[PDB]
Protein backbone atom coordinates (compact mmCIF):
# COMPACT_ATOMS: atom_id res chain seq x y z
CA UNK A 1 0.00 0.00 0.00
CA UNK A 2 1.21 3.79 -0.77
CA UNK A 3 0.04 5.92 1.63
CA UNK A 4 -1.61 9.03 1.92
CA UNK A 5 0.52 11.79 3.71
CA UNK A 6 -2.20 12.18 6.47
CA UNK A 7 -3.57 8.84 6.26
CA UNK A 8 -0.31 7.63 7.53
CA UNK A 9 -0.18 10.26 10.17
CA UNK A 10 -3.57 9.42 11.38
CA UNK A 11 -2.67 5.42 11.33
CA UNK A 12 0.37 6.47 13.00
CA UNK A 13 -0.97 8.26 16.11
CA UNK A 14 -3.60 5.56 16.42
CA UNK A 15 -1.37 3.36 17.04
CA UNK A 16 0.33 5.52 19.81
CA UNK A 17 3.84 6.81 17.88
CA UNK A 18 2.95 10.63 18.98
CA UNK A 19 5.08 11.96 21.19
CA UNK A 20 5.94 7.97 21.90
CA UNK A 21 9.80 8.87 23.71
CA UNK A 22 9.44 12.15 22.96
CA UNK A 23 9.31 12.17 19.08
CA UNK A 24 5.82 14.19 17.79
CA UNK A 25 4.36 12.53 15.43
CA UNK A 26 5.81 15.01 12.48
CA UNK A 27 9.34 13.29 13.01
CA UNK A 28 7.44 9.84 12.44
CA UNK A 29 6.12 10.60 9.17
CA UNK A 30 9.02 12.49 7.87
CA UNK A 31 11.43 9.38 8.28
CA UNK A 32 8.69 7.19 6.57
CA UNK A 33 8.92 9.85 3.59
CA UNK A 34 12.59 9.93 3.53
CA UNK A 35 12.99 5.64 4.18
CA UNK A 36 9.86 4.17 1.97
CA UNK A 37 7.88 7.23 0.26
CA UNK A 38 4.91 6.09 2.31
CA UNK A 39 5.23 2.54 0.55
CA UNK A 40 4.82 -0.74 2.61
CA UNK A 41 6.47 -2.60 0.13
CA UNK A 42 9.63 -0.88 0.25
CA UNK A 43 12.58 -3.22 0.21
CA UNK A 44 16.44 -2.00 0.05
CA UNK A 45 19.60 -3.97 0.36
CA UNK A 46 22.39 -2.74 2.81
CA UNK A 47 26.08 -2.64 1.98
CA UNK A 48 26.59 -5.50 5.38
CA UNK A 49 23.50 -7.80 3.13
CA UNK A 50 21.11 -7.33 5.58
CA UNK A 51 18.25 -5.91 4.02
CA UNK A 52 15.92 -3.04 5.32
CA UNK A 53 11.38 -3.61 5.15
CA UNK A 54 8.25 -1.90 5.06
CA UNK A 55 7.41 1.68 5.83
CA UNK A 56 9.96 2.36 8.17
CA UNK A 57 12.71 0.47 7.04
CA UNK A 58 13.46 -1.66 9.34
CA UNK A 59 16.30 -4.01 9.67
CA UNK A 60 16.78 -7.98 9.27
CA UNK A 61 20.68 -7.38 11.19
CA UNK A 62 18.26 -6.93 14.43
CA UNK A 63 14.85 -6.70 13.91
CA UNK A 64 13.14 -9.42 12.10
CA UNK A 65 14.23 -12.26 10.32
CA UNK A 66 14.23 -13.14 6.41
CA UNK A 67 16.38 -16.13 6.63
CA UNK A 68 19.23 -14.80 4.38
CA UNK A 69 21.03 -12.77 6.52
CA UNK A 70 23.81 -14.79 8.77
CA UNK A 71 24.29 -14.09 12.47
CA UNK A 72 21.48 -11.71 12.48
CA UNK A 73 18.96 -11.28 16.05
CA UNK A 74 15.36 -11.19 15.42
CA UNK A 75 14.60 -8.75 18.22
CA UNK A 76 11.00 -8.12 17.36
CA UNK A 77 10.03 -11.64 16.62
CA UNK A 78 8.91 -11.49 13.38
CA UNK A 79 9.10 -12.71 9.53
CA UNK A 80 10.29 -9.48 8.01
CA UNK A 81 7.70 -9.99 5.22
CA UNK A 82 5.14 -8.95 7.84
CA UNK A 83 6.75 -5.93 7.79
CA UNK A 84 5.25 -5.15 4.59
CA UNK A 85 1.70 -5.80 5.10
CA UNK A 86 -1.32 -2.64 4.46
CA UNK A 87 -1.54 -3.04 8.37
CA UNK A 88 1.31 -1.28 9.70
CA UNK A 89 0.82 -2.22 13.17
CA UNK A 90 3.59 -4.77 13.25
CA UNK A 91 6.51 -1.95 11.62
CA UNK A 92 4.88 0.57 14.41
CA UNK A 93 5.27 -2.44 17.87
CA UNK A 94 9.30 -2.65 16.36
CA UNK A 95 9.37 0.89 16.04
CA UNK A 96 8.69 1.35 19.32
CA UNK A 97 11.25 -1.25 20.22
CA UNK A 98 14.10 -0.03 18.30
CA UNK A 99 13.56 3.76 19.79
CA UNK A 100 13.70 2.83 23.19
CA UNK A 101 17.17 0.96 22.45
CA UNK A 102 19.09 4.04 23.89
CA UNK A 103 19.72 5.98 20.34
CA UNK A 104 16.27 7.18 19.66
CA UNK A 105 15.20 8.14 16.39
CA UNK A 106 19.02 8.31 15.34
CA UNK A 107 18.59 4.50 15.09
CA UNK A 108 16.79 5.54 11.63
CA UNK A 109 19.48 6.89 9.03
CA UNK A 110 17.42 8.80 7.00
CA UNK A 111 15.81 10.51 10.19
CA UNK A 112 19.12 11.69 11.12
CA UNK A 113 20.02 12.76 7.63
CA UNK A 114 16.95 14.33 6.60
CA UNK A 115 14.75 14.82 9.66
CA UNK A 116 16.79 15.80 12.63
CA UNK A 117 16.56 19.68 13.48
CA UNK A 118 14.04 20.47 10.73
CA UNK A 119 10.72 21.78 11.24
CA UNK A 120 8.87 18.23 11.02
CA UNK A 121 5.87 19.91 12.29
CA UNK A 122 5.47 20.46 8.52
CA UNK A 123 4.54 16.75 7.98
CA UNK A 124 1.52 16.98 9.35
CA UNK A 125 0.11 20.42 8.45
CA UNK A 126 -3.26 20.40 7.24
CA UNK A 127 -4.30 16.90 8.19
CA UNK A 128 -6.93 16.49 10.52
CA UNK A 129 -6.09 14.36 13.25
CL1 LIG B 1 -3.80 11.39 3.05
CL1 LIG C 1 4.22 13.98 0.64
CL1 LIG D 1 9.53 16.13 19.03
CL1 LIG E 1 5.16 17.19 14.84
CL1 LIG F 1 18.45 -14.03 -1.94
CL1 LIG G 1 18.78 -14.84 8.79
CL1 LIG H 1 -2.70 0.33 10.00
CL1 LIG I 1 15.73 10.20 22.63
NA1 LIG J 1 17.59 -11.30 11.53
Amino acid sequence: KVFGRCELAAAMKRHGLDNYRGYSLGNWVCAAKFESNFNTQATNRNTDGSTDYGILQINSRWWCNDGRTPGSRNLCNIPCSALLSSDITASVNCAKKIVSDGNGMNAWVAWRNRCKGTDVQAWIRGCRL
